């Protein structure tokens, strides 16, 4: 029964919450109130994660810096409270909230990269020439190859140049300042249309334009180029392409290759017109449009296009390198270089002519796992199987070990690995015997594409470091993933694992068969750090590769500001389940370890802050989680309904594509208006900011989520992959089925997109299975494709519904089930029309409980169709089995400080000439008496409707409690309390920290004992309104 379920929900249908230590600042006494809050919410377990140590924030005095006998001391009380109290934990694989690192790790046992130095010598008779040392973290490195390069031309690869700029931009509104300018660094800023200007003695041939950047810039990639001899007549060489990038790309620079141009003049002419905005896969475009170079420096030696991405060294797409710029001129042929590592100071003879010796070798990345504390170090070697499980015994295998064993093994049940943050690597020690096995070819005689150095042509170049790339993300499933696995199984865990993408090279999908729970995230309020494509990695993931529970990181607030309550969480949270996550993890509760003060120790201010001293915590919290519970028990259920699946092709790196990316491929479905909205918003003219949060500008035509619910217009899409495909795709009865319940009617395999721009080519295996599925009567439509819907092929809209209704729809044994919850603000009635014939729907609340068994209903087309009233944000689930009030005086007590006040009429407490109550925040408790006439009648109803409520409210009716009202409609169903006469009317009313946090800010703190460590405030610097507003109604129904 579904119904036992729904009313009596089991352990795993419940949201857990990350549990954030901050700076080894820990207490018993915190660790008991939290765990116990956190029992009383109606969380199921907690993800245990200390951030930080003792160095990092000295003020607050921790004494439990991680990995002393005192902070194990209080990792073994938690498992202790928590086996008590009924709580499951779970730990990340190692100290702070990312990745793989720990102070036992050396850099040979880290993540490495290839690395070289070269020299032009003579060739002759060569004895003990000492060659340049190549790059050495921490005196780290070993050598793999030294190779002889004959000398394409014979001068300079750099010369110098005098460099100048000029401003362009006419039409003048402009601000004089913020023009063109070098500073003494050499350092170029512009938000204003310009040129920059380099002048050689000599004319000077370039073929590329290294651009080296003081962190990230958007715009550095846009310049157009042009050249001249003669100094006024100037020709166009290219126009820049910015290759696609993940926020962590500053670990390489960017080579732009150009058709080789010799000349005296170059002049790099830049526009903020034309920039994309911000996305994942553009991040620096976030940000605002101004333009910031540390240098350009133009080379001679010829290097692929984008050779740094391509090689492996940090995360980037870009069109494979034109032959116009690459000809067969410009690249080595095997048989021109000669291969001198046998010899190696150097003692060998080469031929007569000058020869480039690149020395190749090995070192250390860098990374380390920096928000750690007292176990921050090198990230491990993630390609090598004893580096990974090295990790994995010296953090979260100790937790059996340092702690009480019996009691770790009862509450400690999941292993976590968050979000990838230690950038890419393209080497271990086994790198080129794994590439040999599973490419089938040596890579060693082609090691200098990893300099991006082209050999043969550039096509065979870039199909290598394909190849390449192909192997690294191999090697992250097939070895720290599948460690990890075996470790996790070994000790009886239960997997979580969040996306690789976009920092590590990788296809963004494929390590989630090796987990048992995939892990997308999404934030609040905060476009700038949100992650949809990751949420979108982790159900695609979950989905493809038959993973049923999804879990979800929630609520991530990059600045919280202290307005925030459930209330206005539930649209995000909504239109999330939507997209298919069925288990929510708060971020973020963290450990205040001091209980006299509030709202206490926060992430420094990134929210949400979800913990014991936020004023709705106690009513709010669990009257949320109940919601969360009902709400997960159904969408846990049974299997996930999607028609259409979507290939993410062959380039690397690769991941889930976002409903955006598909509009050119499926205009008909998405729809002429979000067609033309598109258009719009990519044409970003202007370049518009928004400032969201307060003090975070950026780009505002940001691709929002928010804009993105059932895209689709009533189908829903997994994207899907190669590895899907070829190792567990099946036709069954016309559809592409996988296990786990993924059955596909429609195969989209779309245009070349901005990920995958050549496209790559499809290998013949691929080309084999899409034949097989065509046959099978699998859709796989010519694109563009122009209808409204896929009917025409028999293929129905699962749901039909307004814009901004989000939905989702599983189906099981038992019958079938929709999600459908309203986006908008505002009262809505509406018909939805779902793809089911011929059974009996009911519609179940998800905030109260109730089941309605007997909705009216029509049956039109072979459909089932239903009118629904939803209230703003309101939700519901479809199922298918298979008069004022005159109130006396009220009495106001303000609980956090005592005061207590009578009035007739309700009012608004941030009005209030007492500062005392003006600044208050927390709970205050109304009582009033009412009459009511006639005895309540058989079959009859009445609701207490609250009117304006700020922000949640519990009614009490003659000591009958009626219920937490924390969303709409804001009413409570007094029915069963209700009494002939004079009834007694107790409310208990709570806000939020902003108002008593700006009051103690400007010294008029509205009670003692208020401090937090979270410095963000809203900055329209205004109180908020607070109280039981009204005005107050009954409701009388059938
Ligand atoms: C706030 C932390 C958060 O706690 C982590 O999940 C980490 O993945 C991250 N990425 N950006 N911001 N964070
Ligand atoms: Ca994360
Ligand atoms: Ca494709
Ligand atoms: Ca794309």
């Amino acid at each position: 029964l579904l119904r036992e379920q729904f009313q009596n929900p089991s352990d795993e249908a419940k949201p857990w919450t990350f549990w954030y230590w901050m700076f080894g600042a820990v207490s018993k006494e915190g660790i008991t109130a939290d765990l116990e809050a956190m029992k009383r919410a109606g969380l199921g377990g907690t993800y245990l994660m200390p951030i930080k140590g003792i160095k990092e924030g000295p003020q607050y005095n921790g004494k439990a810096q991680q990995l002393t006998p005192e902070w194990w001391e209080m990792v073994r009380f938690s498992m202790e409270e928590a086996d008590r109290l009924g709580l499951k934990l779970g730990m990340h694989i190692c100290d702070g909230f990312a990745l793989a690192g720990g102070p036992w790790m050396t850099p040979k046992e880290s993540m490495q990269k290839i690395v070289w130095s070269d020299t032009i010598v003579d060739g002759g008779k060569i004895k003990g020439l000492h060659l340049p040392q190549p790059e050495a973290y921490e005196g780290f490195y070993e050598d793999i190859s030294l190779f002889a390069l004959p000398v394409k031309e014979e001068a300079a690869d750099v010369m110098p140049a005098q460099i100048t700029c000029a401003n362009i931009a006419t039409g003048n509104h402009i601000d004089i300042k913020k023009t063109v300018n070098m500073d003494d660094a050499g350092v170029i800023r512009s938000s204003y249309p310009c040129y920059i200007q380099y002048e050689y003695e000599q004319p000077f041939t370039c073929r590329n334009i290294e651009i080296i950047l003081s962190g990230n810039n958007y715009q550095a990639h846009r310049l157009k180029v042009m050249a001249s001899d003669d100094g006024v007549n100037y020709r166009l060489v290219k126009q820049l392409v910015p290759a696609r990038q993940g926020w962590q790309n500053t670990d390489e620079n960017s080579t732009h290759a150009i058709p080789a141009t010799t000349a005296r003049y170059f002049r790099f002419y830049w526009t903020p017109e034309g920039s994309e905005p911000g996305s994942e896969d553009m991040d620096a475009a976030k940000w605002k449009p101004n333009l910031k170079i540390k240098e350009l420096r133009l080379h001679r030696e010829a290097r692929l296009d984008q050779w740094e991405g391509k090689a492996g060294l940090v995360w980037r797409v870009a069109s494979s390198t034109k032959k116009e710029e690459i000809g067969e001129q410009d690249c080595y042929a095997l048989s021109q270089i000669i291969n001198l590592t046998d010899p190696f100071t150097l003692t060998a003879t080469l031929p007569k002519g000058k020869w480039k010796l690149l020395r190749m070798g090995h070192t250390a990345t860098g990374h380390t796992n920096a928000t750690a504390g007292g176990g921050k170090g090198l990230e491990c070697d993630k390609f090598n199987p004893k580096a990974v499980r090295k990790q994995f015994d010296n953090w979260f295998a100790q937790a059996f070990v340092k702690t009480n064993p019996d009691v770790a093994r009862r509450v400690l049940k999941y292993m976590h690995v968050d979000s990838w943050e230690c950038g890419s690597q393209n080497w271990s020690d086994t790198f080129a015997a794994e590439f040999r096995k599973r490419r089938g070819y040596d890579l060693m005689p082609y090691l200098p594409l990893l300099a991006g150095i082209p050999m043969e042509s550039a096509e065979r170049s870039e199909k290598i470091l394909r190849d390449v790339r192909t192997t690294i993300g191999e090697l992250v499933v097939d070895v720290f993933y599948q460690v990890l696995a075996d470790c996790a199984k070994e000790y009886d865990c239960q997997f979580s694992a969040e996306c690789v993408a976009p920092t590590m090279v990788s296809d963004g999908l494929l390590h989630y068969q090796k987990v048992d729970l995939p892990m997308g995230e999404f934030w609040l309020n905060s476009p700038t750090h949100d992650k949809p494509n990751d949420m979108l990695d982790a159900i695609s993931g979950a989905h493809i590769y038959g993973k049923n529970i999804i879990q979800a990181e929630g609520f991530t607030e990059v600045r919280g500001t202290w307005n925030e309550h459930p209330g206005i969480l539930k649209a995000l949270l909504d239109r999330n389940y939507a997209l298919g996550i069925n288990r929510l993890f708060f971020h973020v509760y963290v450990h205040n370890p001091w209980l006299d003060r509030k709202p206490g120790m926060t992430l420094d201010g990134i929210g949400l802050f979800f913990q014991r001293d936020q004023t709705w915590w106690n009513k709010g919290a669990k009257a949320f989680c109940e919601y969360i519970t009902r709400c997960q028990s159904l969408l846990q259920y049974g299997h996930p309904v999607a028609d259409i699946a979507v290939f993410t092709g062959e380039e690397m790196p690769r991941r889930s594509i976002l409903p955006e990316r598909l509009v050119p491929s499926l205009p008909g479905i998405f729809g002429a208006e979000r067609v033309e909205s598109e258009r719009i918003r990519l044409a970003n003219e202007g370049q518009p900011l928004r400032v969201r949060p307060v003090g975070v500008t950026h780009s505002a035509n940001m691709s929002d989520p928010e804009k993105w619910v059932n895209p689709l217009r009533g189908y829903a899409y997994d994207s899907f992959n190669k590895d899907a495909l070829l190792r567990l795709a099946k036709a069954e009865n016309g559809r592409m089925t996988l296990p786990g319940g993924a059955s596909y009617k429609v195969l989209v395999l779309p245009l070349p997109r901005p990920m995958n721009p050549d496209p790559a080519a499809l290998s013949p295996e691929v080309k084999q299975k899409i034949n097989e599925l065509k046959e099978a009567g699998i859709l796989i439509p010519s694109l563009p494709y122009k209808e409204d819907d896929f009917s025409s092929y028999g293929l129905e809209r699962d749901l039909i519904v307004p814009e901004n209704i989000a939905w989702t729809h599983r189906q099981g044994e038992q019958g079938d089930i929709y999600f459908i919850a309203n986006q908008l603000e505002e009262t809505r009635t509406f018909t939805a029309s779902m793809r089911i014939d011929g059974r009996k729907p009911e519609c179940w609340n998800p905030v109260t409980g109730e089941i309605n068994a007997d909705i009216p209903y029509e049956q039109k087309s072979h459909r089932t169709e239903i009118t629904l009233t939803l209230a703003p944000n309101e939700s519901v689930f479809i199922v298918y089995p298979a008069t004022g009030l005159e109130a006396t005086e009220y009495t106001v007590t303000f609980t956090a400080n005592g005061k207590t006040i009578q009035r007739q009429e309700l009012f608004d407490w941030s009005k209030e000439e007492d500062e005392q109550i003006r600044y208050y925040s927390g709970t205050a408790v109304y009582k009033t008496t009412f009459r009511w006439k006639s005895k309540v009648k058989e079959d009859q109803q009445v609701y207490l409707n609250l009117g304006k409520v700020c922000d949640l409210a519990t009614v009490r009716v003659n000591g009958i409690d009626c219920g937490t009202i924390w969303t709409a409609p804001y009413r409570a169903d007094i029915t069963a309390a209700l009494k002939k006469g004079v009834n007694e009317l107790e409310i208990e009313v709570t806000n939020t920290w902003a108002n008593a946090l700006k009051g103690a800010d400007e010294g008029k703190a509205p009670f003692d004992g208020i401090w937090t460590n979270a410095k963000y405030r809203r900055a329209e610097n205004t109180l908020l309104p607070a109280g039981l507003l009204g005005p107050l109604n009954f409701d009388v129904a059938n």
